[PDB]
C-alpha cells in the first residue's frame, strides 16, 4: 500500500480496494503523512463519489485511536444528536435538541466540536452557558451518570486527528472529513438523530449506520439545512435492521405551522446561548418547533431500537420536557457538575 | 478570488473562470500558498477534466515568473524535443537522443529539460554524465545555441519560484495536470517542437495549448504507453497546425520501419544511458536507433509546419539518418561538452 497507489486509483475514477482506505487514515492518525499527502487524498475522495464502505473504513479508523469511557458506563440505548453542519445558513438546534431529549430520560452522549463556517457552533455554545467541555472520559462518564448527557470534546477525545482537522481549515473546502464528525463519537452509541447538509452523500451516512445495525435517521431538509426543518418537506433515510428506506416527511399532518427561513436566524455564541435559555424558558414561537420536532425525531430513533405514532409520542415527550422546565434545570445541574 | 471559490468550483466538476487557474498558480509561485492548498488545487484541476483555456493560464504563469534570455538570441523557427515523463517504463533517453540529431540536421534546438522523477536517470542527469555542462544561465545558454547550435535550460534554474510546487508534487506522487507544464513551459518558447505525453486523455489537452499559440507542434503518446514515437507499435498523434488541431495515427511500417520489442529500449543508470548515447551516434543500427530516426524525424516535419503530410516525413526521415551517418551528430556533441569547460 502506498499513497501513489490510492490516490491514482481514485483520479481514474474507481472505487478503493477493501482495506485501502483504513490505511490512509492510519497514516493520518499516526503523524506518518504530511499535509500534502492528506489534502491530496481529502480532494480525490470527495471527487470521485465515495463509496458507504469507504467513509465506513475512515470512521472505524478514528475510533480505534480515540479515547475510549470506561467499561460499562454508557448505557445501551444512548443517543446521539449532530449534523455534518456546512449548510451555510442559524441557532443551535441539535445541542437544543440534545437537551431536551436528556431530560426526557434518554441517554444522552454527544460528540461536537467548535464552529467551522458558522458565526456559532455546539461546543462554543455550550462553553457560553458554563459547561465545562473539555473533560476527560472518566468525568464524561460521571457527568452521564449523574446529570443525564455527558458531551466529548473531539480535540480531546480524537487528538491525533489534529494532523487532518489542520488540512481541512487550510483547505477551506466541503470534503468526505465533513461526514465523519456525527460518524466517530467515542462513545459509541446505537442510535441517534444525523443530520446531513450535503443532499448526494446523505444516503451514503445512512449506509454507515446500517452497517453497524443501529437505529438512526438520517435528515436533510429540502431548503438545505441539516436538521429537520419546518419551512418545507425533508427527505428521511430511515435506518433500522440494517435496512435503509427513503421517504419524504412533512410536519404539517402533525399540526406544525410553516415558517420562514430566517425566523430560525443565529448568531454569535453569546446570542445562541442566550436562543437556548428563552425556548428551555417556555417561549413559544418558530424556534421551538424547530427544537420539537428534532428532538422527537431522537426519540423516535430511540424506540428503534409503528412509525406514526412513534412521532406523537416524540414530539408529546419533548414537549413535557421543556414545560415543566425539566430541560432547564438539567443544563443549571450540567453546569454545577462541572464546578464540583 | 479564493481558494474556497477555486477548489469548491473544481470539486462541483465545473469550469473555472477566467483568470481562476492564473491567480491559483501565482499564489504557488510566490510562495503564498500553503502545501495542503497547492495539492488540493493539483488533484482537483485533474479529476474534473481540464480544458486547454485552464492548462494554458497556468503555463502563462509559469513563463512570466521564469527567466528569459537575452533578446533577439533565439531563433523564430527553433525546435524543442521534450516529454511528460511518468510513463513508468525504464527506457533510453530518446528526447535527449533525438534532440542531438535534430541539432545537427541544422535545425536550431532549445531543450528544456529536469533530472528523473520515477526512472533512474533523466535527460540532465545523463547530459551531466557526458560531461555536459546543464547548471549554465540565460546569458551562456544563448552562446551554446549560437555556437553549438543546442542550448539546454535546466528547469529549476530558469524557474526557482516553481520549487514550491515541486515539492509537493513529489510528496503526493500521483501525476497531475502539473505533469503537463514541464513542455509547456519552455522559456526559450520555441514555435515548434516534437512534445510526449504519456496521458493519453490528457494529450488533446496540450495540443490545444499549442494550437491558441498557433505553433506548429506534434503532440505524440505511443500506443504502448512511451511519451515517445515508439516502434514497437502505432503511435498517436495531435497534429497542431493553422490553430487548428487534427487528430491522426502514424504506423512506422508504412515507411519500412520493424516493430520492436519494448524491452529492446530499455535503459539504466546515468552512466549506463550516456553510453547509450555513444552508442547511437557512432553509428550503432538497431531499435534505438530506428527510435531516435523517427523522433527526430518528427521533430522535422513540426519544424517545416512552421509554413503536405506523407511527403514531409520522408524529407524528414533523410535528414535525420543523414545527421547520424555523416557523424554530425557525433560531433556536436563533442563540440558541446568543450563548450561548457571553455
Ligand atoms: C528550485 C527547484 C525548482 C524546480 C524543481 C522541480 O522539481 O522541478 C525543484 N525540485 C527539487 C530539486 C531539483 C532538488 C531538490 C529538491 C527539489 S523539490 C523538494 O522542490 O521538489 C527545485
Ligand atoms: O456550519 P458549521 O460551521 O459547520 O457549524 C455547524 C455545527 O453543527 C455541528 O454540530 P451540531 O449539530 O451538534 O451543532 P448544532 O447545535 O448547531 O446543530 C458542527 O459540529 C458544528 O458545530
Ligand atoms: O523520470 P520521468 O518522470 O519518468 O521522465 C523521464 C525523463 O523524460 C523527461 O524529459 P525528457 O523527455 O526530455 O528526457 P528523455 O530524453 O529521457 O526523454 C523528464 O524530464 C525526465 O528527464
Ligand atoms: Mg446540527
Ligand atoms: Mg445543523
Ligand atoms: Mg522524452
Ligand atoms: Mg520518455
Amino acid at each position: 500500500p502506498s499513497w501513489p497507489q490510492i490516490l491514482g486509483r481514485l483520479t481514474d475514477n474507481r472505487d478503493l480496494a477493501r482495506g485501502q482506505a483504513a490505511w490512509a487514515m492510519d497514516q493520518i492518525m499516526t503523524g506518518n503523512a504530511r499535509p500534502a499527502q492528506i489534502a491530496a487524498f481529502a480532494v480525490a475522495m470527495t471527487m470521485k463519489a465515495p463509496t458507504a464502505d469507504e467513509v465506513g473504513e475512515l470512521a472505524g479508523v478514528m475510533l480505534s485511536h480515540a479515547h475510549p469511557l470506561p467499561a460499562d458506563t454508557v448505557p445501551d440505548d444512548a443517543v446521539d444528536v449532530v449534523g455534518t453542519g456546512g449548510d451555510g445558513v442559524t441557532v443551535n438546534l441539535s445541542t437544543m435538541a440534545a437537551i431536551v431529549v436528556a431530560a426526557a430520560g434518554v441517554p444522552v452522549v454527544k460528540h461536537g466540536n467548535r464552529a467551522a463556517s458558522s458565526l456559532s457552533g455546539g461546543a462554543d455554545t455550550l462553553e457560553a452557558l458554563g459547561v465545562r467541555i473539555d473533560l476527560g472520559p472518566d468525568l464524561v462518564a460521571r457527568s452521564l451518570a449523574e446529570v443525564g448527557i455527558g458531551f466529548c470534546f473531539a480535540p480531546r477525545f480524537h487528538p491525533s486527528y489534529r494532523h487532518a482537522a489542520a488540512v481541512r481549515r487550510e483547505i477551506g473546502v466541503p470534503t468526505v472529513f465533513n461526514l465523519l464528525g456525527p460518524l466517530t463519537n467515542p462513545a459509541r452509541p446505537r442510535a441517534g438523530l444525523i443530520g446531513c447538509a450535503f443532499a448526494d452523500l446523505a444516503e451514503v451516512m445512512a449506509g454507515v449506520f446500517a452497517a453497524r445495525r443501529s437505529s438512526v435517521l438520517v435528515v436533510h431538509g429540502d431548503d438545505g439545512l441539516d436538521e429537520l426543518t419546518t419551512t418545507t418537506t425533508s427527505t428521511i433515510w430511515r435506518v433500522a435492521a440494517g435496512s435503509v428506506d427513503k421517504l419524504t416527511f412533512d410536519p404539517a399532518g402533525f399540526g406544525f405551522a410553516r415558517a420562514q427561513l430566517d425566523q430560525l436566524a443565529g448568531g454569535d455564541a453569546q446570542a445562541n446561548a442566550a436562543a437556548v435559555r428563552a425556548v428551555l424558558g417556555g417561549a413559544r414561537g418558530p424556534v421551538r418547533d424547530a427544537v420539537v420536532l428534532n428532538a422527537a425525531g431522537a426519540i423516535v430513533a430511540h424506540a428503534g431500537l409503528e412509525w406514526l405514532p412513534a412521532w406523537e409520542e416524540g414530539l408529546r415527550r419533548a414537549s413535557a420536557a421543556i414545560d415543566t422546565g425539566a430541560a432547564e434545570q438539567l443544563l443549571a445541574r450540567w453546569v454545577r457538575f462541572g464546578r464540583q
